[PDB]
């Protein structure tokens, strides 16, 4: 599952771009069950 | 904390903003160690 | 191509989904060559 | 402006971070104005 590189121009993107990228990185941390409670 | 609606055009969008959203709240159910720890 | 409704807890997040949308849809205004020669 | 780098494991993602960074960047090509008839 390759490890791709993002170059990007502006610390504001680059900051919010790493936000999203931890957030959906840091969720297979959390049970299948919590996610899914979670939503309903 | 208020509590707002974002219309939108396209379900291949809708998705995707809906995916980041849930991954971003669903970070509040870990702990701010592992988050801490899967930075470092 | 369905108009949904994704509700958002939270100002900074909303405006953060809002930014990303926006620029997505935004992108339809430019030509197919422009996001092309912006690519390469 | 700084050219940062973010590296990402996953192509599904990265391609989704893809995706928003350059429309995002894509935006500078339209005029002020167009972005804010598109907002109202």
């Amino acid at each position: 599952d390759e490890l791709l590189y993002l170059p990007v121009r502006g610390r504001e993107t680059y900051e919010m771009l790493l936000k999203i990228k931890e957030s959906l990185e840091l969720m297979q941390y959390l049970p299948q069950h919590t996610i899914e409670t979670y939503r309903q």
